[PDB]
């Protein structure tokens, strides 16, 4: 196979230290990966070998809840299957629990021993280091085993996730058809997307539903042996920090809710705006547009600022939660008259960090999980008990015969319903005799073909359809994989069989036209070929692999006559001598090859009659953070952050110097205590309160600020964005497709407005934690320092070793998804086919290699990850041995609340790094979109709105506009399309100018309606058309598009969006031109919301809207863009009338295809190669002596 998976080969040491990546990091290194340097899943993580076993294990659970007749469930099945593998694992967990419950019992040993000091007690110097040796094997064995156990964990989850994947294959393949009415193909789409994967995560967790409250008890046990009743007072801080989040959390939801809808909204106008740019350009309607945006954008932005400022206050609160409980349980420990000690101090708040990580972290995250992973498979349940047809039984006895015969069947894809779709269908067939059903759509071919058996099931009638069927669907369907693939569909290649249908199915012209030949592979989703391949390679399935009973819904109709006729005598008549031909058709041909025509109404047959009968600069950052607020600002917002890093660690600092200063003191005022230098509490208990609070303060205000400030970058960012959009060029919209623009609009951001700002407040919390912890440990023992520098180092090169690579792996994981929900999908398209050609195994197979592929995707991606995590936490376990025994060398410099809040920040260290580096990659990662939207934020933009020009009012003096040597350039370099046009147009005239292609009346735009870029000399009223801006050029220009177009939201903004009329013209417009019949019933009035797109107005009614808003606009000209042809006929008339005189008021002019719109027109611009060779009236052109207009008359028409 592919270079087999080492981890067969592995041995323990390998496996616990993911020792056998090496080799592909190298290359991952070395070069850019592909799916070829990919290591195949392991034998027992085979997407069959899974699919099957969880097929026995759901199959039992079904007979068994049928035998106790209760409704099977799908989780009693899960847990039968996996529970045995998840219990070993379950036994870990409980041991990685001891050892994190165990660790602060050894630091408090080592820290009595510092409180106990004497130089001369060499044995008490012993037991520290056995001590100390004790720490540094618990904390290995909570480093490089959680990594292992972890990967087990996420490996037993994608186990759970394939075999689903399977199953709700499985069951795809053998669903019902009117099953398959009622559930839609997105729905399955959807299971197998975003509803499976939740398998992926709670397996993560679910140990933590016993391991949580169980550490919980057991921590609360040893802080009680530790400091008493006091301990409790703050572990109730603890719980009452689990509900109180959780109901925030509820609010932050319900706020999500409401932006949501205001995103679609907005998105649903951006859309509204990209596709119709031009019209919306054409128009001058972008202010409407722009302020509608606005508004919108301000709502969602106001609903986006408070969900931040809770996710903030979330956030600050769990960071200065540890301070909070420390304080209270501390608090009520001296007010209760005990005297604080720096083992116990810190023994506590080792203890305390370690359960509130626990009990705040993963058990809320494992009650989440498990619950979404319960409707998930609830979801899943019910689409596995989804009806599935009944039972598809395997087809009655081939016995080489061709016998079937309806007799008053009453069965339809629908069994309740009383319409008969077919019945009165009586007729036999016999082996070899040549059928061919020819007729109207009707209601029954489709039964024809499902005769099969497969939707027409008999209530009354007996068809006993013997042999091979090949059944060809109205829509031909080609499935993925290589073009061997699809013609064969099973098959063995037969190179004399394929060569023939390639010369009489006379495919040598797909073998021409495939870039690769008789190897070229069929695309994704077999787009290499086209209608008449797919239709083609549907009847050259059949015929090739020779099946015996062949269903065409009309293919001969869409091949030529040629092949067709190679058909009937090659395969018709002679190769396909001896199978069933149903053929629908309605041309000449394929009626008179047949023999015996079937036509269908309503059920009942009428008659049997015969014939004669990679990382974002400086740049990018500086540019977000200036977009975000002043530089001051900023130093505010670090001075800030220091402020509350400082006083988070003080507060821990304040205990310890409590405990230094109390170590002196006990060395005076404890052993000597008879002075009673009684702390004050007062003074001390004041200064400890003043620091938490400090830190509690300065925590919020930094989450705040954080968040405020970075939504503000995203407000004024998508401000720009939108400004600078609005003024692009039609070029760039030509260039960039619609969905791309819209995905930048949407999609980056949302990540600007949701997830960017969280991830790095986030990301700069934690890694000034993680600051603070390495600043404490250097502070305490100066020559910690030394070490640092090469570790740290070293993190640095690792972690560019995985990045190039990890990268990479996502990638790919990315690229292997997609297939196998196509795969699924294309399942879907043609399931008719796969259960006609029985061929359901080969299917399974296919579907099962494309998850195997994926899966070997997902195991890359999860051993990268967990290597990289062993690589870390072993730099953090170096840290803390590190740091533990240069502690213990020393001793001598050293008192014991130095020593103890050195180590208990060493002891948290390991988390905090993990979570920095992670949220450093995903914001590193993020940061792309940023990156987007700054390139869309900067793009080229046209021509101010208004210049300086400002001509008075009344300026459509004239009228007048010419062109003088203008040497047209559609898009800059490229082609040549108009060359010195010289029109001319009187003044004050109902007299109008025209161009025809897109750029050539565009050029007319360009010069009134400005849209492309004409370069010479041009004279709109006596005045040259470049000095005026672009909007006060735009406005005297009235124009009907190829597809007069309407915008969603009030019927009264798109008759009139700036409101220039007074109510009384619009009632007295639209009847003059006769839409108040039509419009005087909508439900709206003046005022109706339209549906998407204007579905309710007519097309005719869509034209007649957009010349009645140009009727009081009240332009002096307007430009029919080629609509005068394309106009309805009760419209035709009515034009004709209006340039009469209802558009009396506006000058049409009309360049058309159709001739009788052409005739009347005044005059026409004739050109050839879009030149202007001749310009006078079309009276002395229509006529024989003339020479362009006669060419049109007689070959053009
Ligand atoms: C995960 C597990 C939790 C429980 C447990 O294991 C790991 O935790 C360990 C702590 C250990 C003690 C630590 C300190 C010393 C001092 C040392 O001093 C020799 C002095 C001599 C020089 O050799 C003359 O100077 C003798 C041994 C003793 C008492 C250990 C005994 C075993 C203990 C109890 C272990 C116990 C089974
Ligand atoms: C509600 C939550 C879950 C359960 C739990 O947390 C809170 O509830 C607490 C009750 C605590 C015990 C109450 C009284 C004492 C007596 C004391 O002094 C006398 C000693 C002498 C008595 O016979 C000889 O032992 C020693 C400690 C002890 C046993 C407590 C231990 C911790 C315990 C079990 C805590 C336990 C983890
Ligand atoms: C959910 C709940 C939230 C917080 C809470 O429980 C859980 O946290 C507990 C702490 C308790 C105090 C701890 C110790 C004593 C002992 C005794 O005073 C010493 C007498 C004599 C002994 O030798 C001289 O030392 C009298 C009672 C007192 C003050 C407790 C009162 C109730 C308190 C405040 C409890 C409070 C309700
Ligand atoms: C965990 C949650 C946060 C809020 C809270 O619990 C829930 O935190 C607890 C702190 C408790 C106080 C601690 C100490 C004392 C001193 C004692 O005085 C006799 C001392 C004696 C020897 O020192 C003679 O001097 C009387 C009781 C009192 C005031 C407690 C009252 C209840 C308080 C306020 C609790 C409060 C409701
Ligand atoms: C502290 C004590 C020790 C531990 C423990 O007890 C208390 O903590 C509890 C947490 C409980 C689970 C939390 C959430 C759910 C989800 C729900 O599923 C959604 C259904 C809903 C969706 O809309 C309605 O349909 C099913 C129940 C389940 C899995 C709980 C199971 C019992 C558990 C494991 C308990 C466990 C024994
Ligand atoms: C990012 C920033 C880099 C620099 C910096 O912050 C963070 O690093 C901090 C460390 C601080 C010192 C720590 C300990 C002491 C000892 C004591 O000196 C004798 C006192 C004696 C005679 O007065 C008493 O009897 C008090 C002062 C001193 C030197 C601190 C000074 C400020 C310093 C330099 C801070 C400085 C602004
Ligand atoms: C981003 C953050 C900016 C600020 C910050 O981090 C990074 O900068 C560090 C300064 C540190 C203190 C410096 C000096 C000491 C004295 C030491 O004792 C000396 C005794 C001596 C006798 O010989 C040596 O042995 C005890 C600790 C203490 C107070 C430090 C605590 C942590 C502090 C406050 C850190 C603080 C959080
Ligand atoms: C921008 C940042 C704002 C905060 C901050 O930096 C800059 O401001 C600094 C002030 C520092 C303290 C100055 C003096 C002392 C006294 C010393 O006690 C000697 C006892 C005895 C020995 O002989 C005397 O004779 C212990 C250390 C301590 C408390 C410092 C702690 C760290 C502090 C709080 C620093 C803190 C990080
Ligand atoms: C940002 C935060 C604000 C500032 C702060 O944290 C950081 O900085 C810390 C430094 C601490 C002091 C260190 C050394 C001394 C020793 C001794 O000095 C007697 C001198 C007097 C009598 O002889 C002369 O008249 C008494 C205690 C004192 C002043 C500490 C008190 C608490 C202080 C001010 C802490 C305070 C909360
Ligand atoms: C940052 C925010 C501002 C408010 C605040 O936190 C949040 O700031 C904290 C500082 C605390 C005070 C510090 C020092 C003392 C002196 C002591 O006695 C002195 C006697 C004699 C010297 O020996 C005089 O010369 C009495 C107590 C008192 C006033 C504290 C009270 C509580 C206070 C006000 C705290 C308060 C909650
Ligand atoms: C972080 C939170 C906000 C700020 C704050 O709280 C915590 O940080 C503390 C800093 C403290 C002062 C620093 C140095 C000393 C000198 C020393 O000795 C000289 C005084 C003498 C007469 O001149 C007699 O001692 C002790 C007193 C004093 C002035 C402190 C007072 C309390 C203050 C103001 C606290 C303040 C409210
Ligand atoms: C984000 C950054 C992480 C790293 C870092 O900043 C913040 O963390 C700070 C901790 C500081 C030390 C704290 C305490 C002292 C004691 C003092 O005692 C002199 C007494 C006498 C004998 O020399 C004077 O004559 C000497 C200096 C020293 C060791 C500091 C050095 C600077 C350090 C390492 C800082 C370092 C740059
Ligand atoms: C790149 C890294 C930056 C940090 C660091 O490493 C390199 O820089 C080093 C400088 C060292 C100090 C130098 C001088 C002295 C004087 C001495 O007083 C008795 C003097 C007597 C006997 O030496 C003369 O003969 C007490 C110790 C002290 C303060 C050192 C402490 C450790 C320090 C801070 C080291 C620290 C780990
Ligand atoms: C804690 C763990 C310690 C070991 C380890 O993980 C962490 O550290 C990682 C760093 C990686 C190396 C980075 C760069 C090079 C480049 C090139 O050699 C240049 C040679 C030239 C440079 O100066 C002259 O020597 C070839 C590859 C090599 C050596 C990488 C190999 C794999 C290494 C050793 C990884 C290894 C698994
Ligand atoms: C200490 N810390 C910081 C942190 C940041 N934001 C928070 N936000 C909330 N709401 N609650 C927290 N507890 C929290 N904690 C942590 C610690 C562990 C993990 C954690 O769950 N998992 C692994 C990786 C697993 C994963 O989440 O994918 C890690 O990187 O530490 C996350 C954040
Ligand atoms: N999915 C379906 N659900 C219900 N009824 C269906 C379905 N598909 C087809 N029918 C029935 O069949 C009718 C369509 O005519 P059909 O028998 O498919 O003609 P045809 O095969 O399209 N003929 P031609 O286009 O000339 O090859 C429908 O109007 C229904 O009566
Ligand atoms: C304490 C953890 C800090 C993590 C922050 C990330 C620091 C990375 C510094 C190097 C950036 C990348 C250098 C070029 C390589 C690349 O393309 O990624
Ligand atoms: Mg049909």
């Amino acid at each position: 196979e592919v270079k087999p998976n080492p981890l067969q080969d592995a041995n323990l040491c390998s496996r616990v230290f993911f020792w056998w990546l090496n080799p592909l990091f190298k290359i991952g290194h070395k070069r850019r990966l592909e799916e070829d340097d990919m290591y195949s899943v392991l034998p027992e993580d085979r997407s069959q070998h899974l699919g099957e076993e969880l097929q026995g294990f759901w199959d039992k659970e079904v007979l068994r809840a049928e035998n106790d007749a209760q409704k099977p469930s799908l989780t009693r099945a899960i847990i039968k299957c996996y529970w045995k593998s998840y219990l070993v694992l379950g036994i870990f967990t409980l041991i990685e629990e001891s050892a994190k419950v165990i660790q602060p019992i050894f630091l408090g040993k080592i820290i009595n021993y510092f409180e106990n000091y004497d130089p001369m007690d060499s044995v008490a110097l012993n037991t520290a280091y056995a001590y100390a040796t004790v720490l540094t094997f618990c904390t290995l064995i909570l480093a490089i085993l959680h990594h292992l156990y972890f990967y087990h964990v996420q490996c037993a989850g994608m186990r759970l996730r394939v075999a689903m994947c399977h199953m709700i294959y499985r069951k795809a393949l053998r669903l019902s058809n009117m099953a398959m009415g009622k559930t839609t193909t997105g729905q399955i789409v959807n299971l197998l997307s975003n509803d499976v994967n939740k398998f992926d995560q709670v397996t993560v967790f679910l140990h933590f539903l016993w391991a949580g409250p169980l550490q919980a008890i057991a921590v609360t046990a040893l802080l009680w042996m530790e400091i008493g009743i006091s301990c409790l007072a703050g572990m109730a801080v603890l719980i009452i920090l689990l509900p109180l989040q959780s109901c925030f959390g509820k609010l932050f939801s319900s706020l999500r809710s409401k932006t949501a809808t205001f995103t679609d909204a907005r998105i649903r106008t951006m859309n509204e705006v990209i596709t119709g740019i031009r019209i919306i350009k054409m128009y001058a309607w972008e202010k409407s547009f722009s302020n509608l945006i606005t508004n919108l954008r301000k709502k969602e932005i106001s609903k986006i600022l408070r969900s931040s400022c809770l996710r903030g206050m979330n956030l600050a609160s769990f960071f200065s939660a540890s301070k909070i409980i420390v304080f209270v349980t501390f608090t009520t420990y001296v007010l209760l008259g005990s005297v604080i000690t720096a083992s116990r101090v810190f023994v506590a708040v080792t203890l305390y960090g370690a359960v509130r990580l626990t009990v705040t972290l993963f058990f809320p995250s494992a009650i989440e999980r498990v619950s979404e992973a319960i409707v998930s498979i609830r979801r899943i349940q019910t689409f596995l008990l989804l009806d599935e047809i009944s039972q598809r039984n395997r087809q009655l006895p081939s016995d080489g015969k061709k016998m079937v015969h309806v007799q008053d069947f009453t069965a339809f894809w629908d069994k309740a319903s009383e319409t008969p779709t077919l019945q009165g269908l009586s007729f036999t067939v016999r082996p070899g005799e040549l059928l061919a059903v020819v007729g109207p759509v009707g209601a029954g071919k489709s039964s024809l073909l499902s005769a099969v058996l497969g939707e027409l099931a008999p209530s009354h009638g007996l068809v006993s359809v013997h042999g091979r069927i090949a059944y060809v669907s109205q829509q031909p369907w080609v499935f993925s994989g290589t073009l061997r693939s699809n013609i064969l569909f099973g098959k063995k290649y037969e190179k004399e069989r394929y060569e023939k249908v390639i010369k009489a199915c006379a495919l040598k012209k797909d073998l021409q036209l495939l870039e690769d030949g008789d190897l070229t592979v069929i695309g994704d989703r077999g787009t290499t070929l086209s209608g008449g391949q797919k239709a083609r390679v549907n009847l050259a399935r059949a015929v090739y692999q020779d099946a015996d009973i062949y269903l065409l819904d009309d293919p001969l109709s869409a091949v030529d006559a040629e092949v067709s006729r190679h058909l009937f005598e090659l395969c018709i008549c002679q190769i396909l001598h001896e199978k069933i031909t149903i053929l629908v058709t309605h041309q000449l041909q394929y009626l008179k090859a047949a023999s015996q025509i079937l036509i269908l109404k309503d059920g009942k047959m009428v008659q049997k009659g015969t014939y004669t009968e990679g990382k974002v600069g400086f740049q990018a950052y500086k540019n977000y953070f200036r977009a975000g607020a002043h530089w001051i600002v900023f130093i505010f917002l670090i001075l800030l952050n220091t402020a509350a890093q400082v006083a988070y660690v003080l507060q821990d600092w304040w205990l310890s110097y409590w405990a230094n200063k109390q170590s002196m003191l006990n060395v005076t005022v404890n052993g000597g205590g008879n002075v009673t230098e009684k702390l004050d509490l007062n003074w001390y208990l004041g200064i400890y309160s003043g620091l938490t609070v400090a830190t509690v303060l300065f925590g919020i205000a930094r989450s705040l600020l954080v968040f405020y400030v970075l939504v503000n970058s995203s407000q004024t960012l998508h401000n720009k964005m939108f400004e600078s959009i609005l003024k692009a060029p039609v070029l760039f919209f030509d260039r960039n497709p619609i969905g791309r623009i819209l995905n930048r609009f949407s999609k980056d951001i949302g990540h600007l407005d949701d997830l960017l700002p969280l991830t790095f407040l986030d990301f700069i919390q934690t890694l000034l934690q993680v600051v603070g912890v390495v600043s404490v440990a250097v502070a305490v023992i100066p020559w910690i320092a030394i070490p640092l520098v090469p570790l740290g180092i070293i993190f640095i090169f690792l972690r560019r070793y995985f990045l190039e690579t990890s990268r990479d792996v996502k990638r790919l994981e990315s690229t292997t998804r997609s297939p196998v929900f196509s795969h699924l999908s294309s399942s879907l398209q043609g399931l008719w086919t796969i259960r006609a050609y029985k061929a359901e195994e080969r299917c399974q197979e296919l579907f099962d290699a494309h998850q195997d592929l994926h899966s070997e995707a997902w195991f890359l991606f999860l051993t990268t990850s967990r290597w990289f995590a062993v690589r870390l936490d072993a730099i953090c376990a170096m840290f803390v041995i590190i740091v533990a025994f240069g502690s213990l060398i020393l001793a001598k410099t050293l008192d014991a609340g130095q020593v103890g809040l050195a180590l208990s920040y060493a002891l948290t260290l390991m988390g905090m790094f993990q979570w920095c580096v992670r949220q450093s990659a995903e914001v590193e990662n993020m940061m792309i979109s940023v990156e987007r939207v700054i390139e869309y934020t900067d793009l080229e933009k046209e021509a101010p709105w208004e210049y300086q020009k400002r001509p008075p009012p009344a300026w459509p003096h004239e009228g007048v506009i010419i062109f003088d040597n203008v040497n047209f350039m559609y898009s800059p370099g490229g082609p040549l399309v108009l060359k010195h046009l010289t029109a001319l147009i009187k003044s004050q005239e109902k007299v109008g100018i025209v161009g025809r292609t897109g750029a050539g009346k565009s050029s007319l735009i360009s010069a009134l309606f400005r849209l492309s870029e004409p370069e010479g000399k041009i004279w709109i009223d006596k005045i040259l058309t470049t000095e005026i801006g672009l909007h006060d050029l735009r406005k005297k220009m009235s124009i009907i598009p190829q597809e007069p177009v309407l915008f969603t939201g009030t019927m009264r903004k798109n008759l009139d969006p700036f409101n220039e009329h007074t109510d009384e013209e619009l009632w007295n417009a639209l009847q003059e031109v006769q839409l108040k019949e039509t419009i005087e019933d909508l439900p709206g009035k003046m005022d109706t919301e339209l549906a998407e797109s204007g579905s309710n107005f007519s097309v005719g009614q869509r034209q007649l809207v957009c010349l009645a808003r140009a009727i009081l606009r009240k332009n002096q000209i307007l430009i029919i863009d080629e609509a005068t042809a394309n106009v309805d006929p009760r419209t035709d008339e009515l034009i004709q009338k209006k340039i009469r005189e209802k558009f009396a008021h506006c000058t049409v002019l009309t360049i058309a295809h159709r001739l009788n719109t052409i005739i009347d027109s005044d005059k026409i611009m004739v050109l050839d190669s879009g030149r202007l060779k001749e310009y006078d009236e079309p009276y002395v052109l229509l006529q024989n002596k003339e020479s362009l207009f006669y060419k049109m008359v007689q070959q053009l028409g």
